[PDB]
């Protein structure tokens, strides 16, 4: 799968490799961090934050992530 690197807001936790596809939007996998990062975050107030630009939910992730593919270090917030 692809390496999308979730960082946490102040780097509270490390950069988290999570193993996960480009198929899904923002929103599924922002659900499937909600279950598999460890603080489980409210998913209603947390957002995904791509090298300073806002991820929207509706939208799949390889729209934004298509450029390198490999691995892509995300900021939560």
């Amino acid at each position: 799968p692809v390496t999308l690197i979730i960082k946490a807001p102040n780097q509270k936790y490390s950069d988290q490799t999570i193993s996960c596809f480009l198929n899904w939007t923002v929103g599924k996998l922002k659900t499937h961090l909600s279950n598999v990062y460890p603080s489980k975050p409210l998913t209603k107030d947390q957002r995904l934050v791509y090298s300073g630009r806002l991820l929207p939910d509706h939208l799949q992730l390889k729209d934004i992530l298509r450029k390198q593919d490999e691995y892509h270090m995300v900021h939560l917030v």
